[PDB]
């Protein structure tokens, strides 16, 4: 987290986009970041969810908006435990800035994810 928010922190100076290297390494940067974000402790779930929030605000160029993670995570049925709500928020960040939900061009179909977010309200 140091280190991300250390090079994070020059905006306008050595664009992380662009790189014919580090567009590859960078996808596999934001994808563990979404992987492992829960935390029990409240306290820093939020600076989780901040970095990479800060994270997708700052890169924007180099899209590859990982999907079917997200679905995994609200697809969860049980409605005792909540087990969806990481799904929904991370959804909340990406939706907040830009960049829409489209889902059938790299993922699964449109038409059952919107259905799986329903069904979850």
């Amino acid at each position: 987290v140091e280190i991300v928010a250390t090079i994070l922190s020059w905006t306008g100076l050595a664009t992380p986009t662009g790189v014919p290297k580090d567009e590859v390494l960078a996808n596999r940067l934001l994808n563990f970041l979404m992987k492992h974000v829960f935390h029990p402790k409240r306290a820093v779930f939020r600076h989780n969810l901040e970095i990479i929030k800060t994270l997708v605000e700052c890169w924007k160029d180099c899209l590859s908006i990982p999907y079917r993670l997200i679905f995994e995570k609200f697809s969860g049925k049980d409605p005792n435990s909540k087990d969806n709500s990481v799904g929904i928020q991370l959804l909340g960040i990406v939706m907040a800035n830009d960049l829409p939900p489209y889902d059938p061009q790299c993922g699964i179909q449109s038409s059952e994810y919107f259905q799986a977010l329903v069904n979850n309200m």
